[PDB]
DNA sequence: GCCCTGCTGCCGACCAAC
DNA sequence: GTTGGTCGGCAGCAGGGCTTTTT
């Protein structure tokens, strides 16, 4: 354990395993590993008898956590897996299950809004107040609402901003924020910003949770601190600065990243955070590290060119020992489809012999010409194609529907699924899920919310006093709710499938897109039971796996059944299939060898950022991060002609390219005739 | 090039009162 | 006996309508 603790750079030292001394990396390479990885972090975290209730890390989406798990189990052999790096929400929920209803009346079963719920939020904000679907863009309305939640401010301030701070922009943002805050109070819905705000509130107001979070978490893992929001920095300063004995500097420090890698400001990332870190963290030990031991000298030259080429870049110089290999080879093409053809042909000629087969080599694009091009040339090549956030996945329904039924199983507070179908002209159509959903008490003298909500043919005279619009509502979920409130999960789901006949409404009925839904709910039942292969979720994959059940608290079961988002299985060595994925799915993922089809002046410089100056700097730093997160062999290409849906747009080789020396941005070594 | 998507909508018992 | 409005579904039907990115 103590035989591999010196030799090279501090880069992966203050990233992986075992040493002392405080931490603030001014990012260099992160390449050298031999004893490097072995020599800072677990020892830093455990230096003061610091355990899981005393350790916390930062993840927005836990893909970065999974990647560091992989790195540690590979080059270290296990340490990270049992150690507490999952998310804020892990500890937040595990202690809010005990002390959540004590703050703002938000019971320990506080609900959480989601991405499809976010889209329906945009729609209902546009169509709820005196607004339209696009007058004030509800997308940016919710974005500013989240920004306000991070800043932890009431809508009243920006409402009074009329003639004080603004005239209609901030006033309207505060208006929609007030409407959504009333909705939150009526619904007890939370999100990441709401969770961190509740955590801060239960620190300040509630004593023992303060002594737990603020003082126990004197050791915290921080990676890529650039995106740390002000609420996030306030929380982390609470956990570290507000030690058990105040007046001393913040607890033992573990913060890494690169501040001028701000690429997600339009996602919500803060810009500098360095001097913001330093004054509330007097223990700030900046480590100006510039060595390198596995990345190449060509990557070094590109990094040192872009470290000063980017004006909004804290010029942290870097030096590399390894030779100048893998000049960044591009490929200029006069068509995106032809570009993808050439790139896939070269990939087939170079890799699919015995190595690099199916997963990692990917192209991140924002003009969807690469979408059709790459998949089409992969199928033409005969190799499969992988798409994670490409095309044909937004205007296609039934995924919102399946997650809607899952949420209804979790919480029957879904009414847009009922709004989808409309029962009676001007009586139970577009009104019975818009008016009475508010007041199931006095909309029309409603005695029971589901009373007149029953087909008059198959009527229930016992309860037909008054209901939604005193006519209708298509009783579809009340039977499921009363079934759920009565039986155990297995017979519940089976009864929803067959007794209520809804999965029989999917299987037997065929006129709508129903059989696909039958398959989807068969998959749902498989998920609720043991169906995954060679991998088990803790001691109980499905919610009913009582072979050795753990954590009878409903929180862990609910999260492990409700966080089914995406997956990937074919291993790293099998990277040949060009994955068609967006930058917002790979926010924390790196790949060894990549072809980038179409790096050109107008696309990777964001079309939005083509005219947006702050986002122009954001995407310049995005080019920076995409370049610097590679390891040995990163390559690009150019596609001059890009035919978008509206009108085709064209670019030459990008300004970010020519910023790097043209020899460094090659286009002739690893892109020859295939 | 579907596409949300409310409007049409047209039967089908309500429901009692006639 | 005696029946027509009005309480009730899931689906046709056109009807303008649409960046890329949309935390």
């Amino acid at each position: 354990a103590d035989q591999l603790l010196d030799g090279l750079n501090p880069q992966q030292r203050q990233a992986v395993v075992h040493e002392g001394s405080p931490l603030l990396i001014v990012a260099g390479a992160g390449s050298g590993k031999t004893a490097v990885l072995t020599r800072r972090i677990a020892y830093l975290m455990a230096a003061r008898g610091v355990g899981v209730g005393q350790i916390l890390a930062i993840t927005f989406t836990n893909k970065a956590a999974a990647e560091m798990r992989e790195r540690v189990v590979g080059l270290v052999g296990e340490k990270a897996r049992y150690m507490w790096v999952s998310t804020f929400h892990s500890t937040c929920v595990r202690i809010l299950r005990n002390q959540a209803a004590l703050i703002e009346g938000l019971n320990s079963n506080f609900s959480i809004y989601d991405a499809d719920d976010s889209r329906r939020l945009l729609q209902m904000v546009g169509r709820d107040l005196g607004l339209d679907i696009k007058r004030y863009s509800p997308r940016l309305l919710a974005n500013a609402i989240s920004n306000l939640k991070n800043e932890l401010i009431d809508p009243h301030q920006a409402l009074a901003g009329l003639t004080e701070d603004s005239d209609d922009l901030a006033r309207a943002v505060a208006s929609v924020y007030d409407e959504y805050q009333r909705r939150l109070r009526a619904a007890n819905a939370l999100d990441f910003d709401d969770l961190i705000g509740e955590t801060v509130a239960v620190l300040q107001a509630f004593p023992q949770i303060a002594q737990y979070y603020r003082r126990r978490f004197r050791h915290v893992l921080v990676d890529e601190y650039q995106d740390t929001n002000h609420a996030q920095y306030v929380l982390v300063r609470e956990l570290v600065g507000r030690d058990s004995n105040d007046g001393i500097p913040p607890g033992e420090l573990c913060v890494v990243g690169d501040a001028d890698q701000s690429i997600y400001a339009f996602r919500g990332a803060t810009i500098r955070n360095i001097e913001d870190f330093e004054r509330d963290y007097p223990d700030t030990r900046t480590i100006l590290l510039e060595q390198n031991y596995r990345s190449t000298q060509n990557i070094l030259s590109a990094a040192n060119s872009v470290i000063a080429r980017n004006a909004g870049r804290r010029e942290k110089r870097l030096w590399t020992d390894a030779g100048a290999g893998e000049l960044i080879v591009g490929y200029v093409a006069d068509n995106e489809h032809d570009e993808a053809r050439f790139v896939a042909e070269e990939i087939d000629a170079l890799a699919e012999g015995s190595e690099i087969t199916y997963n990692d080599v990917a192209v991140f694009y924002r003009t969807n010409n690469s979408s059709r091009s790459l998949e089409e040339v992969l199928i033409r090549a005969g190799i499969p194609y992988k798409v994670v956030g490409g095309v044909r996945f937004y205007e296609r329904k039934e995924i919102r529907d399946i997650v809607a039924y899952l949420r209804v199983l979790d919480n029957p507070g879904d009414a847009v699924s009922l709004r989808r179908i409309l029962n009676t002209p001007r009586r139970g159509i577009g009104d019975r899920a818009e008016a009475c959903v508010a007041v199931y008490a006095e909309n029309t003298g409603v005695g029971f919310g589901d009373a007149l909500v029953a087909a008059a043919q198959g009527k229930v005279p016992m309860l037909n006093t008054r209901a939604e619009k005193a006519i209708a509502g298509f009783v579809e979920m009340f039977d499921e709710l009363r079934g759920r409130l009565d039986d155990d999960l297995g017979e519940l789901v089976e009864a929803v499938l067959e007794r209520t006949g809804y999965r029989r409404e999917l299987e037997a009925s065929t006129d709508p897109q129903e059989l696909a839904r039958l398959d989807n709910l068969n998959e749902l039942v498989s998920v609720a039971h043991e169906f995954s292969t060679d991998r088990e979720n803790a001691a109980a994959l499905g919610p009913d796996d009582e072979d050795v059940p753990d954590t009878g608290v409903l929180a862990d079961f609910l999260e492990r059944v409700s966080l089914v988002a995406d997956a990937d299985e074919i291993p790293e060595h099998g990277a040949g299939v060009v994955t068609l994925m967006t930058l917002h799915t790979a926010k924390g993922l790196e790949f060894p060898v990549v072809f980038v089809t179409g790096w050109e002046d107008g696309m990777f410089p964001h079309m939005r950022a083509l005219d947006n100056p702050t986002e122009l700097s954001e995407e310049r730093r995005l080019a920076y991060v995409g370049i610097t997160r590679a390891r040995q062999r990163l390559y690009v290409s150019r596609a001059i002609v890009r035919s978008s849906w509206g009108q085709p747009m064209l670019n030459p080789e990008s300004r970010f390219l020519r910023e790097i020396p043209q020899e460094l941005i090659d286009w002739r070594r690893t892109a020859p005739k295939p």
